[PDB]
């Protein structure tokens, strides 16, 4: 399988663009940035609001836990390649502690409101607007030969007063090389695409489109997360209960894949459930026919059949967002 778009971007840019292991970091000055308060954390870092002591502007400081040189350079080189792109978080500086050699990445500040508190507030229009802004970022990174591999609401910072949106957490982003087999242990469980769950390794940018699909389903149906599985086998079961098993079987056969025997058994046999079956009184102001047609063209077992980020931006669901931009 190969990407249907931007397949050869890396193939014929100069090697330096994608050979992240040859990167040499230019270190800034640690004393330029002071920690103000803790704001978040992950398996790989603790994250602080900071201050730049020169201009007194806010920033974000990501203090990394011990990490292998290869891994960190992949993250840096990706951030540097994409810095300046629409709605990509800007990496402004990279510094380190002298004694411990502990690195910190310094980013622009976004005054985020936690999605679990923010999303219930959004209007139908705001949902279309923020999803369009996210699409701009995905088409951009895809066009530069990079898969993000971890799209989910936790990784999308939004200053709602400024109506600004940044895609963050590039810790799992990778360069796309046609026919390469990738590790399927990427993304976060509720947002993993069926190609990850059935061990199809030569995936591509379309993985991100599934994850965006899950986030969008969660927003319009007010069911977070939309596919609530407990481990990776159960995650494919939860998807098959909605998309139905006939379509799963077409996909596996098209790509010559045999599910593990016990996985076959947990999956069973299920009818496809129409998307209207999730509508209820609380969400009905969000589940209109353009929303469902758009969702249905992202949540497809077959990665090659999903909309590209560029085609998604043109879908009639976004027309008023485009009109306002054309002003
Ligand atoms: C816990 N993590 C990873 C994290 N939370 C973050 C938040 Br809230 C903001 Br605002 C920004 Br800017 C970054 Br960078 C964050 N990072 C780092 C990142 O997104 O790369």
């Amino acid at each position: 399988s190969k990407a249907r778009v931007y397949a050869d971007v890396n193939v014929l840019r100069p090697k330096e663009y994608w050979d992240y292991e040859a990167l040499t970091v230019q270190w800034g000055e640690q004393d330029d940035y002071e920690v103000v308060r803790k704001v978040g954390r992950g398996k790989y870092s603790e994250v602080f609001e900071g201050i730049n002591v020169n201009n007194n502007e806010k920033c974000i400081i990501k203090i990394l836990k011990p990490v292998k040189k290869k891994k960190i350079k992949r993250e840096i080189k990706i951030l540097q390649n994409l810095c300046g792109g629409p709605n990509i978080v800007k990496l402004l500086d990279i510094v380190r502690d002298q004694h411990s050699k502990t690195p910190s990445l310094i980013f622009e500040y976004v005054n985020n409101t936690d999605f679990k508190v923010l999303y219930p507030t959004l209007t139908d229009y705001d949902i279309r607007y923020y999803i369009y802004e996210l699409l701009k970022a995905l088409d951009y990174c895809h066009s530069q030969g990079i898969m993000h591999r971890d799209v989910k609401p936790h990784n999308v910072m939004i200053d709602h007063e400024l109506r600004k949106l940044r895609l963050i957490d590039w810790g799992l982003a990778e360069f796309y090389h046609p026919g390469k087999e990738y590790n399927v242990r990427v993304a976060s469980r509720y947002f993993k695409g069926p190609e990850l769950l059935v061990d199809l390794q030569d995936y591509d940018y379309s993985l991100d489109m599934w994850s965006l699909g899950c986030m969008f389903a969660g927003m319009i149906f007010r069911k977070e997360p939309f596919f609530y599985g407990h481990d990776n086998h159960d995650q494919l079961v939860k998807i098959a209960k909605v998309l139905g098993t006939d379509g799963l079987n077409v996909y596996l056969n098209k790509y010559r894949i045999e599910l593990d025997p016990q996985l076959e058994a947990l999956v069973g046999r299920h009818s496809r459930k129409p998307w209207l079956k999730f509508m209820n009184a609380d969400n009905q102001h969000l589940v209109s026919p353009e929303a469902i047609d758009f969702l249905d063209k992202l949540l497809r077992y077959d990665h090659q059949e999903r909309l590209t980020a560029l085609e998604a931006m043109t879908h009639p669901y976004f027309q008023q967002v485009r009109a306002a931009e054309n002003s």
